[PDB]
């Protein structure tokens, strides 16, 4: 269905976010 | 330091995103 | 509801934004 | 500068996602 | 770069984005 | 409709994430 498929779409952005948040956290530490 | 409290913000966003879908997929129950 | 509990999830994210962004202004200033 | 444009982009996404956050409470109230 | 990793992890947010546009334009056609 | 309406507001907030990925892109060159 496609809500499900927003809920995953969601979940991907959300991946996304903590990836951009670790690479914020070494620049940083740069 | 004020980069490392973003990242953390940005975490704090990320984790509400999968409450948000936690909940459509409620919605499509 | 389950709507209802979306759009509050969505107010956080936005009230996080604007303190990422004031979080930029001091990194500039 | 260019940060502090990034900040103005950013504040403006919160005011639009406190838009959307607007409607969805409009939806569920039908 | 790290900022320009930043920046693409952004655009594949933003495209993500209009995924769920695009779906949500489809839960309104039935 | 006002799913029609979240979706246009998203698809506002993917060019305003595009719009920052541009301006760190600038930022790093720089
Ligand atoms: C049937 O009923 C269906 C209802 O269906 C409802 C669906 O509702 C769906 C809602 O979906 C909502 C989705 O929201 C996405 C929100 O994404 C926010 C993305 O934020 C990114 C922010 O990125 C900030 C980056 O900042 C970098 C700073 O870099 C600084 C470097 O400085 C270096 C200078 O030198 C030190």
């Amino acid at each position: 269905g496609l809500l499900e498929e927003i809920a995953q779409l969601l979940e991907e952005i959300a991946k996304l976010l903590k990836k951009i948040a670790w690479l914020l956290k070494k620049i940083a530490q740069g």
